[PDB]
């Protein structure tokens, strides 16, 4: 079944576990059903035994007896190299739970057949054993919520938290049932049940009442346990509600804290108002108000996943310029995997003429204008690259580039560019032809690039150069 | 309109979205107005229907009917490739909201025209549909608060949090309105309204009262919902107030925690009291009691922003000594971008004669005294550099330097200095001339530097050397 | 004794401390016993003095007098280079504590022997001095909990937290004792004690009561201190309960926050549903829902511990293929220490033919299929390595590798592989022989590897190659 | 005065600020005194105006009038390039505060000289202006607590937090004063004041009372503000108390969380019980249960501070073996600065014979035994180094070393050792002589080291070698 694969985590380990079991599950599902039944019975017991004057061989009493027998069978199954482990498990918790899971109803029936009634019904408080089984069961459903990782959809945050607070409300209803039982031991059924539920809600809300003077010491202790259990109800409710609220607020509070650290730095260095506003604008236009570590996220993923994420992010980039389209997938995906993300505001000079360059930019969003002396301006739209001339020649920049609209680029470092272009020689001549044509259009001269640039591959490179020149001619 | 640019985040994407829409906003503003009106109506409904005995065709009843018609029109617009999406949206939430947004007032009027009054007015509880629309609306105003990034000014922390706690107070007033309606269903207008508001405030404050014995099961349930909604009011109020308080608390608590980690380290290594106080003094004199990661902050900004921040920080540095003023902007901005920040206390020996040097220091605040044998002392004030002789010669230091006042310097590493000076050869001879003059003033020997240092550029270098010697002569 | 070793942290420092003491513990155990006795006496004093009308030379009064004498002896011992330190300690806290630890019972007995009774018994409020000693004692048991690092077993989280909340309950019982004493000063023993305990529990639970009008100013102040001490009881209880709850909550909340950051990244880049599901599947199949930093954890451990952890993790890996079994332990443990962990889903192509490789993989879980042209498919099961051909030849990959089941691999980088193989030359010939046989089986040609690969060691290498070919023949 | 240095942060900036002021403090101290007086007056006003039937030209009324005049003078001083700034400051907050700081007592006296009494005394509610000045003052004392950085001693955590909670208690007393004033407007002095304080405390602890039916709308609003201000008192008290508690809790919770992450890793890899216990023992013996990042802490300190910290940590190390004592301070401090800290349990093999070594160990705590074939064992105590032979010869290790007691070592990497020993050639021959003598004692061959090792400096090296051999012989 799927239980073996879920427990092992993979088919290969599940097959080995099955083979080992055969050489030497459904029981888990039966245990889950028994745990649900035991939780229901443990909820009903304070509301059933206290409310009912006597069992009177009721059909619900028969159902409770059947549930107790099922719990005893579950304990026996849990009790069952193997002998020593079974003995240790029995001596650890199983013996105590089995003794505390004695058939109190059957014992009372036998005693009656063979004040005293209240003492006998006090043995029905052995539902605390079912509550201990329910603590094992909440551990189990924690394991199951691990199995249902996030129910495969965290559409509205923790939805299992709704079940947790529902269980807390059920425990608080148990507290109210005990509070109702206290005067029952001290001294219309639907109306009484609703009144008890309302009293439980009021106690959880600490509305206030004039009840006091328990007189009986046992009654005083009963009110003491009622008060402390109501306190635990309040504490659990407030803790879970505050946890949810703090998670919902933290969703933005993480970014708010990071930007508050940024603001602290800006206030230390005392930047002018305009510079502060520009930094704020860049932060909002880059992170969009979200929190992540792109380097860390892509580092902690394996190679194929990072490869496919990067190939998806720049799909329009690889589709737009023909140089990537004609190229083989290996080089394309390597060059993609070595790209980094940057965003430039209008007016920022990405590359200044006469500077020493260290990276190449691919435009994915926006348009950037190349300007230089005596050659007028010309703009590079989406899906085009600039900075190849300095990278190939290893010299000073020839023309300046300026962002005139909010633009999103990917930058390729000099080391990564040289490494990739060395492990794929053909794209070196491709970029050389493109850069020679581009620089001839610009009007400058480049002897080293022409010397370096000096068949079907040649025709493909010429076509790519023509297409790139036509696209950049805008 | 500006809505397209705000949604797309840039003009380039906004234009593409507009072109796509034309090939195939104001509605957003109308939806915002309708959401505000619906929030007002949902606030008024518990206070209006419960308080008023009957609608009686009042002008406010006409306004409520108009608001219901507007909500129905909004639902119809939300309902309206496109057919399948519209059908899915209708089957998901739109159909249920539209059914729950039925004209209860019109239906009641038709029934009256064609105990029963209370049952008919119970259909006005369909304002829960308007409350669901208001949940969509708080999601929308979360989106809008993202649009108004931080209202462009976080002068007094989260100011939107004030609106959030005001909305929480409005919800708690809704709870009080329900609490007032409970005895109205069970069994001077301004005075009654104020009394109800005071009762709501008291319930939120859990002052306490003798109210009990709802008798009616519906009345008991009404008090139950009143209690739980008051509990949610309390939880939301305490959560938001605590978050607000802890923001300001954490503003200083982050630095306190970092320094407590420092103190834990300092206690682990068991440093003396004087060294403990010296470390504390350095921490207070460097970080000024603020938390940031200068390396991380400057790393996560793009190149022009980091360039302008660094060029602003060292403005007095670049302006003060003529070597930077005469130089071209590219070299100046690069070498500034490679500087690091270090603060030295008085008495600390920055550079000891005979040691092997690895960095060069530019003084931005304070004065440091150069001392060595037989040449007396001489002091370097703001805007001057020391450490060039070792960097150029690649040998041992020639004179010792000692901070005599709390000083703030920027240090340039050996690798960065060699890289920058290699990509800009002219400043190599500039620093060589300056260092040769300085060492001739000191009286040591720099034969390697003299050999390395051995037109208009020469005259400019000589003038820079003379100015640097005159400034350092103090 | 073990106290010296526990305080010093090692036997070497303990011996030096013992030698220094001899040249110039059990007292710690006696101080612990005295602190326990003082805590018991400080708990009993509000419940004993207030409840009892007079001491009447009771046996418990004799026990209290003996405890006071023991406390005085402890103070004297604490009072006792050494003279100056003792004087400073006496002038700091010891003198005040000793004065406040005066024998109030003996003084009262002497005064009686030589309204006034209440004034004399007010001197018994000097149990606040024992409470100050108990504050020193809670500091001491914090030190002891550091000595019992985590009791050597954190089986059920902080178990010392149970003792802390028990002490908080004891303090709240002290508050209730003061609340009982308030009307005793203003104006069946077991029943009264239980009633007082119930009143204390109710005050901690803020149930509410009609008690008011203290009339006496001292009575009003007594109720004021009772209220504020109940406030501290409530605050401490809620704080410790919330910390306990949030520990277990954070155990899963840390992973949930990391995956929420991943989800924010995924929502920013707008990946399709299938890609989001694949990323979620990889995250759940790699981290298993746990939080750690394998690099950080293995970095902050010393070399032998990391060595043994890594040697344990790959025990089946080293045992399975004979190449590691025949090898000397040094090379095996080094190459294991340089392995990294990766996990590949089915369908993912680990190595594509024609790509440039930078790492080679060892399979520890799952099976991966080698496929290439004209040679059909063949599957590599657990305990086998692929990718050595590219590493040795320093060329393009020869065959493609595809994961067909969820597989867990360790990868060895190119730099680490070359460094290890250079510091151990024999395994280079071993891998060369194995890879030459493997590539001959594949059907391609490798001249460089054959030239590089061109005694008992040779026979062992041939046997290892035959075994590896037989294992990979599946 | 010291105010200029405190504000500027250094003497150099303070002198420049003083020169600029002279070209164009005590006022700060006067403002502090005025703020303290205004806080006292704002505390007294709810307790003075409400309690007193009329001013009656009392001496305390004269004092209040003087305080109001002082506040007016402070506002005038705050009001006083400079004209525009003063006008902007006046139009921002100063005008409103000055108008609200009108002499209400003088105005009432003039009106009386020239029901109505209550209306006139309602103008004394202008103490809200003093409360706004007190908010400016709490901002100011936040600045002052930044000036008193941690009061120069965080002996018992945040002691300023005690003042903060005292101010919160004062605000809650203000709330109680308003609560007392509410029935005073609706309808033995020490007894009444104590009763009001007790009522304020009871409201703070929400004990509960039968007060209700305000009748008057103004009375109902008064109880409403009283309730909300009491709620703010409760929220501030619980927030500050929880922050205080969680500081001490987090002091150990941070280490507990790090070790819980370690335990999660250990459970993920499923290490045996003995290995888990060994890892726990190493963690407790290395970190001693403390949280820090030695690399980060030493990285964020400047060079002289790190130099002195490291020179202090290894004081016994540098003093013990004579090689460091004879050496010049520069080399000693550099090689100390490049040391790292490690700790080895007994039984761990630090260096195994036949392995390739990459670091050298200096013993600072404990003893490690060198063992090898045919040469028996011999032990290296505190203050001695091993690993020099492999570092100098760049070959395999010659003998194995084993920790037999919990030992603390400093390790010096191969790159750092080669760098330091290259920049200081003399210690190369020193270590060569020592290692040659040591290996001759061992009985192996070091022909390369002997060739490499082949005046006063020679005599010093020989003496150092003899002393090192004598120390190692033990
Ligand atoms: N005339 C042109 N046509 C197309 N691209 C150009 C032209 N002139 C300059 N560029 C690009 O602009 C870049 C600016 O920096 P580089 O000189 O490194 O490389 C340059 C080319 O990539
Ligand atoms: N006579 C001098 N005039 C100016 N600067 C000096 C003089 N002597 C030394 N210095 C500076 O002090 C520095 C000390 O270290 P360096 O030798 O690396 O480089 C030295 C110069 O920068
Ligand atoms: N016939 C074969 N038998 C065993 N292993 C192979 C065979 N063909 C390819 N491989 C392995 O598959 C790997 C794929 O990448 P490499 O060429 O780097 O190295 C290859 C070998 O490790
Ligand atoms: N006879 C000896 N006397 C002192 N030290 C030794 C002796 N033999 C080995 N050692 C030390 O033990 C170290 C073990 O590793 P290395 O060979 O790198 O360097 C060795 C020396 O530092």
């Amino acid at each position: 079944n799927k239980f073996s694969l879920r427990m092992f985590g993979s088919q290969k380990a599940v097959e080995k576990e099955q083979e080992r079991v055969k050489t030497a599950d459904f029981r888990f599902y039966w245990d889950l059903i028994m745990l649900i039944m035991m939780v229901g019975n443990l909820v009903i017991i304070p509301v059933g035994i206290t409310f009912f004057t006597e069992q009177t061989t009721t059909p619900w009493i028969i159902f409770n007896v059947a549930s107790d027998t099922v719990c005893l069978l579950d304990l026996i199954m849990n009790f069952r190299d193997p002998k020593v482990i079974k003995m240790n498990y029995l001596k650890s918790w199983f013996v105590v739970d089995f003794i505390s899971s004695i058939p109190v109803d059957y014992i009372f029936l036998i005693v009656e057949k063979g004040r005293a009634l209240r003492i006998v019904r006090f043995t029905k408080i052995l539902c605390l054993l079912r509550l201990l089984r329910l603590s094992r069961l909440i551990r189990y459903i924690h394991q199951w919520e691990e199995i249902f990782h996030m129910t495969y959809d965290l559409a509205s945050a923790v939805v299992r938290i709704f079940n947790l607070i529902g269980m807390m409300l059920l425990l608080c209803h148990w507290d109210g049932c005990l509070q109702f039982l206290v005067p029952l031991l001290q001294d219309s059924w639907g109306k009484q049940y609703s009144y008890a539920l309302f009293k439980a809600m009021s106690h959880m809300l600490c509305i206030g009442y004039g009840a006091q003077a328990p007189v009986s010491m046992s009654d005083l202790w009963i009110t003491m346990l009622s008060m402390i259990v109501g306190a635990t109800c309040y504490a659990m409710f407030v803790g879970h509600a505050t946890a949810l609220i703090q998670s919902l607020d933290s969703s933005r509070r993480q970014y708010q804290e990071k930007y508050k650290q940024v603001e602290q730095y800006m206030s230390f260095h005392k930047l002018p108002a305009d510079m502060r506003q520009k930094i704020h604008d860049y932060y909002e236009h880059r992170y969009q108000g979200k929190i992540f570590d792109e380097e860390n996220i892509l580092n902690e993923l394996n190679d194929p996943l990072r490869e496919e994420i990067v190939n998806f992010n720049c799909r329009k980039l690889v589709a737009t310029m023909p140089l990537f389209a004609n190229a083989d997938p290996n080089f394309v995906t390597a060059m993609l995997s070595k790209l980094r993300f940057e965003v430039f505001q209008p007016g920022d000079y990405i590359i200044r003429e006469g500077a020493v360059g260290k990276k190449m930019y691919f435009i994915q969003h926006g348009v950037a204008g190349v300007i230089t002396k005596s050659s007028k301006e010309m703009k590079l739209t989406d899906g085009s690259y600039f900075g190849e001339i300095c990278l190939l020649t290893k010299g000073r920049r020839t023309a300046s580039v300026r962002a005139d609209t909010y633009c999103r680029l990917y930058s390729l470092s000099v080391d990564n560019f040289n490494e990739v272009l060395e492990e794929y020689p053909m794209m070196r001549r491709a970029f050389e032809t493109v850069a020679i044509d581009r620089l001839d259009r610009i009007g400058k001269k480049n002897s080293i690039l022409l010397q370096k640039f000096q068949n079907q591959e040649n025709e493909i490179l010429k076509q790519i150069v023509k297409h790139d020149r036509e696209m950049v001619q805008a």
